[PDB]
């Protein structure tokens, strides 16, 4: 599914991501903006072998099992498929856990680089909310 910008942000409020950790959504938002283009389907694969999944790109080197990523982990005890749903529960669980281990949303490269320190709440404009 490719969301629309103020669809992503409803879906994201409603499952409590506005202000989690101290990022507003706007933060979440971008983030997904240039991650996956609102892109439920998005994947990349990484040098390393791993492989990110879905709207936020998550990485089976530690958050989901996809079978083919030597050594890994899968702290959000998921199938890395189930980031790819038409439905953001588990990218949105997922990126709950991602956000609270230590080093917030700079793990997500992508935010770090393009949202991080922005005019963030650019991405919120005009939602009904
Ligand atoms: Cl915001
Ligand atoms: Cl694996
Ligand atoms: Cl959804
Ligand atoms: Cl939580
Ligand atoms: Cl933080
Ligand atoms: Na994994």
């Amino acid at each position: 599914k490719v969301f629309g910008r103020c669809e992503l942000a409803a879906a994201m409020k409603r499952h409590g991501l506005d202000n989690y950790r101290g990022y507003s959504l706007g933060n979440w938002v971008c983030a997904a903006k240039f991650e996956s283009n609102f892109n439920t389907q998005a994947t990349n694969r990484n040098t390393d072998g791993s492989t990110d999944y879905g709207i936020l790109q998550i990485n089976s080197r530690w958050w989901c099992n996809d079978g083919r990523t030597p050594g890994s982990r899968n702290l959000c005890n998921i199938p890395c498929s189930a980031l790819l749903s038409s439905d953001i529960t588990a990218s949105v669980n997922c990126a709950k856990k991602i956000v609270s281990d230590g080093n917030g949303m700079n793990a997500w490269v992508a935010w770090r680089n393009r949202c991080k320190g922005t005019d963030v709440q650019a991405w919120i404009r005009g939602c009904r909310l």
